[PDB]
DNA sequence: TGGTGACGCT
DNA sequence: AGCGTCAG
């Protein structure tokens, strides 16, 4: 009944902002946001601290409008390195966090600021030793128990007490051990980086990711098999990982529902007929809290790319500047690629050029030398047929986006 | 009116 | 190989 594994999702709280605040102490505990390119409307916001989220500041929001919402909003700038954003600060901080996380159990790099962790073996290893010694509530100073109890911190402690009181090879005891380990993990992350995070502990990846978002920030939530019916009864379908797009929308359309629990009243063959073999099976299992997607041992990315958008009147309409932006992208890609070669002992072998006209086109070619000029020229070569232009020195129709991606990595 | 990444389907 | 989807 999907209680074999113990899986945690650790995601950092307002991560880019925590990075900038670790760099600039004037920004700590203040309503502030991280911005991209001041010129257009003060810059698009990409990261909002919680003190600023209280005012209503959101991602994908021009900084100038956010200042209308919150006048006291402080802004920290993303580094700009070749006429384009440079995110190496946050990638290095991410690696900082991922290594600490790797010190406890096998992790799956899920994004720049979160990882899944498979804690089965560590829970067993701690359960064999420590003997029958109980679980002090002092071992979980930030854990919530979803559905308990049946002063926000008073609520928290009452639920934790109800859980610990009502407690061999029991899945709930496993979850408790893993939650203690995650408390440890997170205290280590905070002591060694200054960064704060939330976490979800459960039996699979999706339940862990939902639990991590139940109690943000700087808190962790345990979700047991038993909390699942109650939790899913009012859980909007779109909050589940991969049900936030078109598939999750049509599930609601066809089945005429609203929450996860209502998927239980359907047979597995029904949902397979509705959404496919692999999707019907997965939904039938998911609505009952069961998922088998494993925690893959992969801390390192599989692709390395740079894109630049050229919206509106700024799209590229000369070959003289398509050349130049391809060269800029190849430059940053090459710096990152040499760092990857010397840090991770592996080489990219295939280059992917992606372009858009007013990712409408993607081609691939050979990646043989970590050379910016070679790669820019080969990417150009690979895209020329697209230039409908009859005039030799213009480019029509203009390009809205350029994308360069090194992939197919060999040791 | 941004800049990335994993994965599925054919 | 190229496109479509999903999300941090
Ligand atoms: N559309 C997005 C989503 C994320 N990010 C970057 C900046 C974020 O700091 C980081 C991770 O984003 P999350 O969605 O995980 O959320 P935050 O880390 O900002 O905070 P929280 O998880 O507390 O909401 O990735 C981004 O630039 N654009
Ligand atoms: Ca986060
Ligand atoms: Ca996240």
């Amino acid at each position: 009944t999907g209680q074999d594994r113990v899986v945690a999702l650790v995601d950092m709280d307002c991560f880019f902002v925590q990075v900038e605040q670790r760099q600039n102490p004037h920004l700590r505990n203040k309503p502030c946001a991280v911005v991209q390119y001041k010129s257009w409307k003060g810059g698009g916001i990409i990261a909002v601290s919680y003190e600023a989220r209280a005012f209503g500041v959101t991602r994908s929001m021009w900084a100038d409008d956010a200042k209308k919402l919150c006048p006291d909003l402080l802004l920290a700038q993303v580094r700009e390195s070749r006429g384009k954003a440079n995110l190496t600060k946050y990638r290095e901080a991410s690696v900082e966090v991922m290594e600490i996380m790797s010190r406890f159990a096998v992790i799956e790099r899920a994004s720049i600021d979160e990882a899944y962790v498979d804690l089965t073996s560590a829970v067993q290893e701690r359960l064999q030793k420590l003997q029958g010694q109980p679980i002090s509530a002092d071992l979980l100073p930030s854990t919530y128990i979803e559905g308990l109890p049946q002063q926000k911190e008073g609520m928290r402690k009452q639920g934790l007490f109800q859980w610990l009181d009502s407690l061999l090879t029991s899945p709930d005891l496993q979850l408790t051990v893993g939650a203690v380990i995650v408390e440890e993990m997170r205290a280590a992350i905070e002591r060694e980086t200054g960064f704060q995070c939330s976490a979800g502990i459960s039996h699979n990846k999706v339940l862990a990711k939902l639990a991590c978002g139940l109690n943000k920030p700087n808190r962790q939530t345990l979700v047991s098999h038993g909390s699942v019916p109650q939790l899913f009864s009012q859980m909007p379908i779109r909050k589940i990982r991969s049900l936030g797009g078109k598939l999750g929308a049509s599930v609601i359309e066809i089945l005429g529902i609203e929450y996860m629990g209502e998927l239980t009243q359907f047979t597995e063959s029904q949902l397979q007929s509705h959404f496919g073999e692999k999707n019907g099976s997965w939904l039938y299992a998911m609505c009952r809290g069961i998922e088998h997607d494993p925690v893959k041992p992969r801390q390192l990315p599989k692709t390395i790319g740079c894109s630049k958008n050229f919206p509106g009147k700024t799209a590229l309409a000369t070959r003289e500047q398509v050349q130049w932006w391809l060269l800029q992208l190849a430059q940053e890609l090459e710096e990152r690629l040499t760092k990857d070669r010397n840090d991770n002992d592996r080489v990219a072998t295939q280059l992917v050029v992606s372009i858009r006209v007013q990712s409408s086109l993607r081609r691939c070619c050979a990646l043989t030398r970590y050379d910016a000029h070679k790669m820019s020229h080969d990417a150009f070569t690979v895209i020329k047929n697209c230039n409908t232009s009859g005039i030799q020195t213009e480019w029509s129709p203009p390009l809205t986006m350029l994308f360069l991606c090194a992939t197919k990595f060999s040791a």
